């Protein structure tokens, strides 16, 4: 009776610690690199679809986000890399990346009119600009009011709301900020002016600033936005003796638990997804991915390799222990059944069969060490890509130094324990060889020639029976 | 030839097989604390109370018990504490403020600014938003109204000559409306103007109509700096300015935070705080609580972290143990492995002293170098962040994670890998152990195959030991 | 006649650990801790870096009389800066989003000063105004790139400028406002008194006031210079607007970057040499996975980690073990065997020697260096600056960088060190198994016709000469001789 091990047309190569390009009857990839192409719904949960907007452009009503979705419940957002129509009249957006990552996720979301225009008497309310021309003529931001002069005066405009929605309320204002002082007399008559806000947890007074500026849009003026948290049962107060640029409504929001943003050019498509890339959804139990490293959900650790590939089966051989590719110098095709087993010639017949009881046990190992790589592997929701302003760079260099940081932690282990548990694994299936093979002729002892190629030459007659 | 068994009924998990049972263990991952707040290296933390750290320097009247030392190694304070701006309003970067004063080698309040040096002005100002016996009170801390009349320029300096830096925080009074600020401080147009070498920062009042809080729709809006030694700090004010009449000497250190919790000191000792209980460890691992403050085990996401130390208890890579030797001894109780021996003088058990000793070694080793590698300093792992610091949060959050998935993947297959290790040592101690004995033995043995040897000659005691011992021929 | 099985021994002295054992002296080790420098700052990546002198980059940018000196190249890899230069502000104030600055400057393709707002230019303004504090050769002097507008004829006519970016590229600009001790002062200056600094472009929108108060004396000014920048895109304008107060550029900066590298607190200065790695002891130049040099690097580096030796076995265990041959059946190696790793004694009657195994020796060879090399090249290494500037009230800040800093920190070394010392053992029991094989493989062809002492050799029964012994080391032997038997 003979002792060996299986072989195969298997063409699949490993490496391990000691040797590069080993061919292995059975492999198994422990890298995902497949995305499916599509943005998904993370979750069950659809992204909010910005089309060509901004936030910014969204939030304040730019005519050219009429057309926009708007779904009340969103677990990310897709934004355009550079949008289009964010600002339509020039200014700035202060505390825009807060904003940003506020609004990233939430779980309700919704527009409710809190101070309605035409409660304005005593005001002009009807102010637009070519900057944010709709079919030619003036236009506004859909969401705010320019307040201006009535008749040829502007008194103390009031105006204040309490946040009864039942939700807290994002509230955003701006402040004009002239181009001459012409253009502030033309406006509001008086010449001193501020814009004022306030709330329990808020008091901000603004000044305008009349100087003359590079055209943007055709403007050297420019309007300075800024927002706030309304908390449930709090109140907001509006006071401002010109320039204020006072929103008409608000959006009461709750949240959830933060997300983030995802720049991409592409669009909603119905299927589901725990883990997001800019190239298409990633499902894996996987341990690691080298798809994208801007993700968003829970995702496996994104690694720098090409591949990560783990052997599971033997050498392939057309070790420790001496073995395989050893004292028995190859495989045997012929033997199906399973990893290790018996050949036996007699006068009754040939025949190939596997050790059922030692290529379960190795199996079953196996199976638990790929199992342990994985399942050991703890994953969280985490977004990533991330937003910081142009006076921010030392933040963002901070974020990527650390990005950095876990790739490389990672990456190395990964080509490591890979590396490492291929020859344990190697060593394995040897030693596994080498014990029955050792099992085998701790019996036989004297009754047969040991002919040191894993054959035992019986000295008596052995029938089926015997074998 | 055979191996030690005992009753342990002690389950590890290996890279191959999981829940095997081994004669010993040890766990490397520390979950228990002691339930206790306690003195960090030998000093104690600041207890708040039901304070904040504004309520406590501005010198909020519901503050006056509290207890304050000279020097404190942490912070306690509770979540949402109760006593802050007992008048409201708000503090410039309060979170800087909060991990500067975090731990502080010395803390001692000093008079700067005498509250009766400032003639010329009334200075007894107060609100029963501060009330103390239903009467108006301020901040002890702070004092500038009209006096007659008239709110002349208000000027008031201080060299800092106290030997240290010194913490100087100040305010400014936004009023609710126009009426409010002329019967307060006659002038209209006013400010205030703090500066020193270093710092120069003048404000204007904001008077406007404000949600009522505490029945005060009022604000006070205060700021501070770090005088340098030998630096001096001038006031200047039309109206509306909050003055210092204390300052803080303040001399740190190396910096810590704040731990929000509900419980009180206890005079204990530890090197590792946490917001249940302190943690005192040699371990490289625990499960505690992430928000801990000292030199603390690496915290990870797991339930157990169990070390084989001792062999497969059975009442491998080397085919021995469980193997051509199909059983433990619980006979043998001297060592890991050893000898039985069958003689016309006796029987036997005896374990293999000198295989054991390096196998305990070698363990011991093991066990040590998982242990004593792990690099430990000191960190406050809890952090302040504001409303309008979302993304910052964010940034530390993600790191914290980053970090306790590293480690816990780490921590659970080092344990996997170097168990089945321990094993397969064991293993080739007993083969080895096996292989020893029949190398001498050779001829005049039958190998019998359960691991004896069936001698062909007679063996007495004398012979037994001259094969358990290396003699023997 | 006996032919032996046996491994090589050496005269080494090297020590390395391993989970098991500590201080195992082996015949070979590579160490992969990296921990020398060349003392040198150098080129990085060919190129050089700025050095500063005892300036600041605000003294420099502001044209510091006492920067004068300052070579000034047009593109640098990282700036060299003393820790607390000297010639920094010398009309006290300061400057805002300093630390900005400084991160944007600190890696520069291109970087050219140009004209902007000619000095000359500005008539109906006087425009010679110095202090002392900025003193050359005990008379007063400014900012060499600033211009200080002050009253002309005792009128200070609203000053209006500005520049269009046709330069090309980018431009870094700086303004400053004056803030006088006292209102007198601020009449002998500007005549005006409320007054009012405005700046503005696309992108930038900003109106200051001067704060006038009394502060403490600072080189003998209560006055200060506060400071602003902006970077100017091609084609943008940039507008000036005062009554009063404006501290104006006469340049600009035109600038192209680039990567983002940063500043290396030294008093070293620039010397010739190269490196991919610079560090402020020395320049790095190594392969190794790890370093212990300083943790405040810049370039390609090791992994920075707290270990003094990281040393790996690449030979055996030096005996002048899981397979239980080497120090174990075969006591000890053999220092007469210098050809290879393990091979063969052998004992004739022509004659006694030592031979290798150059098959066994070669495979292990290349075993141990595919080790090596896994190791030590799948290290994946990026540039990085590490060194990092923040603001006094950015100190939570600073703080997360450092416990991020550390936490690396902890995860390399405790990988590092832990790696070699399961490595290690590996390695021991791989150069084992090897010479246990290769015994086993003697053994089984003998078989019968020898007798096995137990101590690794051999004695046969039958003679065996020369051709004979090679049989046995060539896996050939048989075996039919036999001869004896009898
Ligand atoms: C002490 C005082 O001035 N009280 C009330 C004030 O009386 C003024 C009096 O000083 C003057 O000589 O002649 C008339 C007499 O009535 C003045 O008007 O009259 C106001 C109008 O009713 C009151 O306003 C309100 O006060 C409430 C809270 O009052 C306190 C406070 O506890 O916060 C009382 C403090 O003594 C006072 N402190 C100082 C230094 O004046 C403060 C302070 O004025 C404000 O906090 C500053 O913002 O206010 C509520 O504000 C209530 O809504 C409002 O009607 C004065 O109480």
């Amino acid at each position: 009776i003979c002792i060996g091990y299986h072989a195969n047309n298997s063409t699949e190569k490993v490496d391990t610690i000691l040797e590069r390009n080993v061919t292995v009857t059975h492999a198994k990839d422990i890298l995902e690199k497949t995305h499916n192409g599509k943005l998904c719904k993370l979750n069950g949960i659809p992204p909010l679809e910005l089309g060509d907007c901004s936030i910014a452009g969204w939030l304040l009503g730019n005519p050219e986000c009429d057309r926009l979705l708007s779904v009340p419940e969103w677990s990310y957002i897709m934004e355009k890399e550079n949008p289009r129509d964010g600002l339509c009249y020039p200014g700035s957006f202060n505390d825009y990346e807060e904003l940003k990552h506020l609004l990233s996720s939430v779980k309700h979301f919704e527009k409710v009119k809190i101070l309605p225009k035409d409660r304005w008497t005593q005001h002009t309310t009807t102010g637009g600009s070519r900057a944010c021309a709709v079919s030619g003529n003036p236009s506004f931001f859909r969401n705010m009011v320019w307040l201006t002069e009535k008749g040829s005066n502007y008194p103390v405009a009031k105006g204040s709301y309490n946040n009864t929605s039942g939700e807290q309320m994002l509230i955003i204002w701006g402040v004009h900020h002239p181009n001459d002082e012409t253009e502030q007399r033309t406006l509001y008559q008086n010449v001193g002016t501020y814009v004022s806000v306030g709330t329990s947890t808020l008091n901000k007074r603004s000044t305008p600033d009349i100087a003359t500026r590079p055209k943007v849009n055709g403007l050297g003026s420019r309007m300075e936005f800024s927002w706030t948290l309304l908390d449930m049962w709090d109140t907001i107060n509006f006071e401002s003796t010109g320039n204020l640029i006072a929103p008409e409504y608000g959006f009461k929001i709750s949240k959830r638990g933060s997300s983030g943003i995802m720049k991409t050019e592409g669009t909603l498509e119905n299927c589901e997804t725990k883990c997001q890339t800019p190239l298409g959804a990633i499902n894996t139990t996987l341990p690691f991915h080298n798809v994208h490293p801007l993700t968003i959900g829970e995702c496996p650790k994104y690694v720098k390799s090409e591949k990560l590939v783990l052997a599971t089966g033997l050498r392939n051989v057309p070790g420790l222990f001496g073995a395989i590719a050893g004292f028995i110098e190859g495989g045997w095709q012929g033997m199906i059944d399973g990893w290790y087993g018996y050949h036996h010639s007699n006068d009754q017949g040939s025949g190939y069969a596997a050790d059922k009881e030692s290529t379960q046990k190795a199996f079953d190992g196996i199976t638990n060490k790929v199992n342990s790589v994985i399942e050991k592997m703890n994953t969280q929701f985490e977004a990533v890509g991330k937003e910081f302003s142009n006076l921010e760079r030392r933040l963002e260099n901070l974020n990527k130094k650390m990005e950095d940081g876990f790739l490389d932690v990672w990456t190395y282990n990964a080509e490591l324990l890979v590396l490492m548990e291929n020859e344990r694994t190697l060593d394995f299936h040897d030693s596994n060889v080498k014990n029955l093979y050792d099992k085998v002729r701790m019996q036989l002892r004297d009754n047969v020639k040991e002919l040191g190629n894993g054959c035992f030459e019986f000295y008596h007659k052995c029938d089926d029976e015997c074998m």
